Order: C-alpha cells, then sequence, then structure tokens
C-alpha cells in the first residue's frame, strides 16, 4: 500500500532527540542496519553510531532536503558502505507513525565547504524546492577512501512513497528495525 500523496511532516525536535531509524536495504549483512537518526551533528550524536540531522536543513517529509551526517567507521551502524548506493537504491526512514521511502538519484564527491550539496534543492543553493529529498553525508579520502577525510561522499535520494507503519512496511524491509 505505497502512498504517493504528500507524506506527513515530522515536527522539529530538540538537539540529540531521536527522529527515527535509517534502514538501507543494501546494508543488510553489512551493518545492523537500524541506525538511529537524531537531531544535530555533534560528536555527542554521531559517536552513538547514529546519524545526525543538520539542524538548518528541512524536516523529514518536508519539501526541501532532510540531510543527515554519519561516521564512516563506527561499530554496529555507520555509513561505511555508502559507496554501494547506486541510482534507484532505496533509502528508508522509519518513524513512529510512518515509513518514508526515498530512491537514490546520484552521488557526489565534494570538499566539505561545498555546502550546496545540502541546500533545499540539492546542488542549487539559489533555488526554491518542489521535491522532498534525503541527503546522506560522510567522509572519504582522495587517496585513502574509506580511511581518509579530505573529501565528503554525498548521496541524494528523492522521495518515492510512504506508508502508515500500523498498516504495512516496504517489501525490502526484512525484519522490524524497531518495535511495532
Ligand atoms: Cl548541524
Ligand atoms: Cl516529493
Ligand atoms: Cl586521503
Amino acid at each position: 500500500t505505497k502512498r504517493t500523496d504528500a507524506p506527513p511532516v515530522m515536527e522539529q525536535v530538540g538537539y540529540g532527540e531521536t527522529i527515527g531509524m535509517l534502514v538501507v536495504p543494501k546494508w543488510y549483512g553489512v551493518t545492523n542496519n537500524n541506525m538511529p537518526i537524531m537531531e544535530g551533528t555533534g560528536s555527542d550524536v554521531l559517536d552513538q553510531a547514529a546519524a545526525g540531522h543538520y539542524t538548518n536543513t528541512q524536516q523529514l517529509g518536508e519539501v526541501g532536503n532532510f540531510a543527515i551526517a554519519g561516521h564512516r567507521r563506527t561499530y554496529g551502524n555507520s555509513f561505511r558502505r555508502i559507496d554501494l548506493l547506486q541510482e534507484g537504491d532505496e533509502i528508508i526512514v522509519s518513524t513512529a507513525k510512518t515509513w518514508y521511502v526515498f530512491k537514490v538519484t546520484g552521488h557526489e564527491l565534494v570538499k566539505p565547504e561545498q555546502v550546496e550539496v545540502i541546500a533545499p534543492v540539492p546542488n542549487q543553493p539559489d533555488a526554491q524546492p518542489t521535491d522532498r529529498y534525503i541527503t546522506l553525508t560522510t567522509c572519504h579520502g582522495s587517496t585513502a577512501g574509506e580511511f581518509g577525510n579530505d573529501l565528503r561522499w554525498i548521496v541524494h535520494a528523492k522521495f518515492a512513497y510512504w506508508m502508515d507503519r500500523s498498516e504495512g512496511r516496504p517489501e525490502s524491509v526484512l525484519n522490524d528495525p524497531g518495535v511495532n
């Protein structure tokens, strides 16, 4: 029961509070694949093996860009294998009420000052948004890749559909990432 009308918008929460869980089907067998997403991008969030929401980006479900940061090398849950994501791969956020399903549009390798990658319209800081995106960010090295940090690996995914979590879940989801 994939819904294509506008999804529910998450309300902004305080720093360090949990927004949901990140599930990426290509990371089944790689990580525990149930990475919490929390407000804020300090190490107090990312060291918890959680993804952090850039606080000046849009809320989950909101028109614009919900951007999250993750460590590349954390245990249990991380963005280690961000490099496996190709066009059309699913990026799934679970909240208490809702499954948000995004589909990868592309990736970028950028310098960390290239903040246009997390603008409301990805890579277009001057543009007003129409679509709903998620953006995942992590470190990458020009020489050392996974083990370097002169660059940032960026994945963009455009909203595809949503589901009421009490009524169903995506077919790719192999087990409940959370509780009910
Ligand atoms: Cl931030
Ligand atoms: Cl959209
Ligand atoms: Cl490097």
